[PDB]
């Protein structure tokens, strides 16, 4: 296994790669100019110490900001339209707030809450102009709840956890499928077109479970309400015993790993470090030597396809969070 | 150059991490909270997130059930001058790090010290003798901690105290009385903090830290009344205060305020103040990375005030550098 020192060095290598190729307007080196290519940029580069590069992304994001606090364009990927439209918005809010861009995050978080379903506590999956039926998913709700934490809107975070709690206990067939979406009225949306994770198979989408586990663990730390800890503990046990191991192998397993590392610092259970260390080590070995993570690229490239840039900035963040909670976990418990 | 200011901050952060204690404490010769209250925030901005979380672990083990850290404390200024100065940086550092339980409890206690009649924050801690007086530094850092934790109403109330303190100055061209009583009237007695604005006797951060907080509140709110008061305090330090206002060790607050004001307004005088202070702080840096007024050798620890100044300059040079680079870009 690799140590938190080595998980961190892998994070700083990718963060160096990004800063080397950042555009003068602040955009990260994406082959296509879309918001889903750099929405984790402010947060990731801040945790890596590249604050001027993170502030540059904040300048690029601010110049794209609409009067209502949203960035509806440039968007291309289908998932950032009607699957989890607020995935970009949630990371933008956290990254702007930790940077001290209080005007940016306040406007981003204001719009995020305009998407909240007051009847259920979830957040709408499709953007204002995107066709949809008002469905709310676990990813939009957990990332908005996490963004609610960093901005101090704890009541919104609490209402988001109620949605995830109701979504968990409403699972009709949890051993075979995880329905990560509810309709606009609070019922678990078991429709064919709704996101549903095939648990016993190896077909990705695990972060629809891992990100709620991350959010719920953070809200527990914020509140020490055991209801949030028990629900996060269930989701982790669910992904460990009931889920196919691809839940900890697929590219979206970093959310589970961050949650396990957080849970280890908060509980001291050794299996949480096991899941956290194995996931963090797994992502380290996949890193290209130039710093970036990618699926098809292997050479000294000057830019990346939008999915690889986002994955690269996402792994700077996940390896850092896992590394700092494993390090603090040993100090506290061991 | 924002590039050079950042490298100086990363060298001081490297110096701190290389000497951090196994329990998370920064290398202070005395185990006191005033030696490392800026450690969580400073190390996080430098990328040393494992070292920042270690400070969070050490701070967490000191937290009392009401959210304060009354011990270990030794410096009088962290007893009855601006007691909450330590708590303010602890709250911010804990929050940007994700330690929401640590930051919420710290912020909860800070708010119990707010004076609801004036919006100011009590200068002396619970155990410490005093008369309910509130100072501009306790109020500014509490307001900035409130902004980072989303307590905007508490921040707006802190600015109201600063605005009341400002227009209430009985003699601003000769002295800045930074304290008011519990009733809201400016305290002019000799025991109150008073900046002799025409003498090189330090304590300028009683004006500069208000200017920083008020500028950040303006960005959070776009209420130009906060920008105007921030502008008046920056003009006050530039034209009416001694040049030591931008030379004393406590000038980093005005520099960060100027760097932030430059990004928001674009007036190049704010860029001059930020660069001048930033390069000044850069030139005072020892080659090993730490900042000290006495030490020059390769030391394994520092006097608590030198260790705090070292972490403080990590943050200020980063803030000054990030706002000058972004200020250069938007006003290109
Ligand atoms: C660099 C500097 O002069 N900083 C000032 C405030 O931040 C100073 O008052 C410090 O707090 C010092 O530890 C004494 O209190
Ligand atoms: O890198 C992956 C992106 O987050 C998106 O989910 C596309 O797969
Ligand atoms: O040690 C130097 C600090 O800046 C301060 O003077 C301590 O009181």
């Amino acid at each position: 296994g690799n140590s938190p020192h080595e998980l961190k060095n892998a994070a700083q290598r990718a963060a160096d790669w990004l800063v080397e190729r950042q555009r003068p307007n602040g955009a990260l080196p994406s082959r296509t100019a879309v918001i889903e290519s750099c929405y984790k940029g402010m947060w990731a580069l801040h945790t890596a110490g590249h604050t001027q590069a993170a502030s540059a992304v904040a300048d690029y994001v601010t110049s794209l900001l609409q009067p209502d606090g949203d960035i509806p364009q440039p968007r291309e990927e289908r998932y950032f339209l009607d699957v989890h439209y607020l995935y970009a918005n949630g990371y933008l809010t956290i990254g702007a707030h930790v940077l001290g861009r209080f005007g940016l995050s306040r406007k981003l978080m204001s719009f995020v809450e305009t998407m909240r379903n007051p009847a259920t506590g979830g957040f709408r999956s499709h953007g204002p102009a995107i066709p949809g039926d008002g469905r709310c998913d676990s990813v939009s709700t957990s990332i908005s709840g996490l963004a609610a934490l960093y901005t101090g809107r704890v009541d919104t975070a609490r209402s988001a956890a109620d949605f995830l709690g109701s979504l968990w206990v409403g699972q009709p067939d949890r051993k075979n499928v995880f329905h990560a979406v509810a309709d606009a009225s609070g019922a678990v949306l078991t429709s064919d077109d709704a996101v549903a994770v095939q648990v016993r198979k190896a077909e990705g989408d695990w972060y629809f479970i891992g990100l709620p586990a991350f959010f719920l663990t953070a809200l527990y730390e914020a509140t020490e309400d055991r209801a949030y800890l028990d629900l996060a503990t269930d989701l982790m046990t669910y992904m460990d015993e009931d889920c196919d191991e691809d839940a900890f192998v697929d590219s979206s397993c970093g959310k589970a790993g961050v949650a396990a590392a957080l849970l280890y610092r908060l509980t001291g259970r050794p299996r949480y470090r096991e899941i956290a260390e194995g996931i963090g080590t797994l992502l380290c070995e996949r890193q290209s030597p130039y710093g970036y993570w990618s699926e098809e690229e292997t050479g000294d490239v000057a830019d990346l396809f939008w999915g690889d840039l986002d994955m690269t900035a996402e792994y700077v963040l996940w390896l850092d969070l896992i590394g700092r909670n494993l390090a603090s976990g040993e100090r506290v418990w061991a």
